């Protein structure tokens, strides 16, 4: 049994094994850190059965759950959020946030997600490149998404920047754990004030609607609140980045397509499909425990055993999307969903957020810059380690 995460083939390609596993062996078992075993999917339709089985469960406190560090066994510990709940307490939880997710909801966003990011881009422009090259990471990747969810949980404006700052250390590589641990602590402390604050006087934000819906009812309590505004700066935040960064990159990397957006910037929707069915920069989320047997191919997946379903290698599925390889924004779209936002009643919340986060950044980036270059060698890209999710660290530009 390989040892698994295994490792991207290179900066930005996914892991090579699961090319081999889709043809060969679509349903194996992986050794995980701690030497427990697991299933692992990789076929399409599989990942599919997995993402929707009734039999398979999300609890974290279940024996057999896919854990795939040291750290991530020791937060399973914590109370849980709607993300590793089962039905019914998943849908009671995660109902009490969905309505600024909807579909409808992010419509009527679209205006202040341009607004945000063109200011964002003009603050980019202004800060020009007389003197060198600008992270396009540090200067728009980052703070896009992070000034998007921040203003929609309801952090004032003059916070923003530096909130975004100390969320990032979070995830930063090089950070160290205490920097980390302190950021972590520091936002939830952050957080708690704001519970305290929207529940004395609410304004129109999530943290307000939580606590005027959910805990002045009595439905959850304080700490609860703060718990699920903190799941939904987390969650997503650094993958935004990274599809950002990953956006830019494959741009570059494909002069052809580059022509074609900047030819008719009305393409973004179908390049930002496409993005995220290629990178698929959230990959290892889609993790079951068995609750009783169930049949996966040829295999027979026993109660308490755990299962990952690689929607990164779905996404590759050469039976569902031809020349899954080849990076095509005019690819002819099959029936089925590519998976880069999950599958299920899990798919990720924030789906039509995020798409159109993405639409608005490629539709409008090089409008605003149409010389906009990577100022280094592709091939000397700064991707994150080859042992996790694929992003980029920084990017410099000209433009
Ligand atoms: C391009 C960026 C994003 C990608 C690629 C992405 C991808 C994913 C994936 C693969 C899942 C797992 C879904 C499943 O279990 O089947 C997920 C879940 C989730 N995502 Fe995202 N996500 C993105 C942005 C966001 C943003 C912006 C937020 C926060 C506002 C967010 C919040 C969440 C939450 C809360 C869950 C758990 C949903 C649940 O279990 O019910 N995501 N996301």
């Amino acid at each position: 049994a390989p040892s698994f995460p295994f490792s991207r083939a290179s900066g930005p390609e996914p892991p090579a094994e699961f090319a081999k596993l889709r043809a060969t062996n679509p349903v194996s078992q992986v050794k995980l850190f701690d030497g427990s075993l697991a299933w692992l999917v990789t076929k399409h339709k599989d990942v599919c059965f997995v993402a929707t089985s009734e039999k398979l469960s999300k609890v974290r406190t279940r024996q057999g759950f896919p854990e795939l560090s040291a750290s991530g066994k020791q937060a399973a510990k914590a109370k849980p959020t709607f993300v590793d709940m089962d039905p019914p307490e998943h849908m009671h939880q995660r109902s009490m946030v969905e309505p600024t997710f909807t579909p409808e909801a992010v419509k009527n966003l679209q205006p202040y997600i341009q607004r945000t990011v063109d200011d964002l881009l003009e603050q980019m422009k202004q800060k020009g490149c007389a003197n060198g090259p600008v992270d396009l990471v540090k200067e728009f990747a980052l703070p896009v998404p992070s000034y998007i969810i921040y203003t929609l949980l309801g952090v004032p404006f003059n916070d923003l920047e530096y909130l975004t700052q100390q969320n990032a250390i979070r995830t930063n590589g090089s950070s160290t754990a205490r920097e980390a641990s302190a950021a972590n602590q520091e936002l939830l402390d952050y957080l708690a004030i704001l519970v305290e604050q929207r529940l004395v006087e609410p304004k129109d934000d999530i943290i307000s609607k939580l606590c005027t819906e959910q805990v002045k009812p009595g439905n959850i309590d304080k700490s609860d609140a703060v718990q699920i505004a903190f799941l939904l700066l987390v969650a997503g935040n650094a993958t935004m980045v990274n599809m950002i960064a990953l956006g830019v990159a494959t741009l570059a990397q494909h002069p052809d397509q580059l022509a074609q957006l900047k030819a008719n910037p009305s393409l973004a929707p179908q390049f930002v499909e496409e993005l995220c069915r290629y990178h698929t920069a959230s990959a290892l989320a889609i993790k079951r425990t068995a609750k009783e047997d169930v049949m996966i191919g040829d295999k027979l997946v026993r109660a308490n055993e755990g299962i990952i379903a690689s929607n990164q290698s779905a996404n590759r599925d050469e039976e569902v999307f031809e020349n899954p390889d080849e990076f095509n924004m005019n690819r002819k779209w099959p029936p089925q969903d590519p998976l880069g936002f999950g599958f299920g009643d899990h798919r990720c919340i924030a789906e039509h957020l995020a798409k159109a986060e993405l639409t608005t950044v490629f539709s409008t980036l090089y409008q605003k810059f149409p010389d906009l270059k990577v100022a280094v060698p592709l091939g000397k890209i700064n991707y994150t380690p080859l042992n996790r999710d694929v992003g980029i660290v920084d990017l410099p530009v000209i433009f």
